[PDB]
């Protein structure tokens, strides 16, 4: 498996399993998570979640006590072992009850070491479904 | 329509019409086209095709003698009006009836003037089909 595919697959696994230290272990010190790209509830100023401290902070307040499910519908390798794209379905479940789901394209970049430098999501709240 | 969506649709129109100057007019002077991301036939050194002079040369090489079609299977807005992703199928025909086809994720970014700064493709020669 390419470094990008390993990292993205390991990323989904840690998040779903609520593995804080495993998730952060996948990340470069200079990581930027734009989920989604542009201004949204999960990217308030559009500049993304920047650095492992911020990423852990996000996990703590927004993943720790919430159920998240990630379904990979399709994977698109590039001609670089370090860059990859996927069609993912994100399903979130807050206690007690409120659900949201969104389907979008997600891009990942890793550095030479195989650590995630970028995760970028193409979706918006107009595309989201609620229950 | 968003600037990103407008620019991407216009890119498809220009390339299919062999409109070299119209295509270049959609681009920022700092444009980088990575089709695909990473080293390949259409990205010789993996650093992409950089700037309008180089893009014009790329057009002369890979588009001017290509019966090229672009089919948009699906579009994925982000939360930025300036960034968007699509699943595209690019069908080429060249030199006496050779045909190639690739289906992949293509991301586009525009600047504040709505001009394309980045076009990036997730595909590799291994996912290409022929005839
Ligand atoms: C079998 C190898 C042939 C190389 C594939 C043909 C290159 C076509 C490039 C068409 C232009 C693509 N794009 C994204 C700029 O529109």
């Amino acid at each position: 498996q390419s470094p990008a595919l390993i990292a993205s697959q390991s990323s989904w696994r840690c998040v779903q399993a609520h593995d804080r230290e495993g998730w952060l272990a996948l990340m470069a010190d200079d990581v930027v998570i734009e989920d989604p790209i542009g201004k949204s509830v999960t990217n308030p100023d559009g500049s993304g979640i920047k650095g492992k401290e911020a990423v852990g902070a996000f996990f703590d307040t927004h993943i720790a006590a919430n159920r998240l499910t990630v379904t990979c519908e399709e994977t698109f390798p590039s001609s670089s072992p370090d860059e990859i794209a996927h069609i993912l379905v994100l399903h979130s479940e807050f206690d007690g009850g409120f659900t949201s789901e969104v389907r979008g394209v997600f891009t990942y970049r890793v550095n030479k070491a195989g650590l995630i430098t970028n995760m970028r999501g193409y979706w918006n709240l107009d595309m989201m479904t609620f229950g």
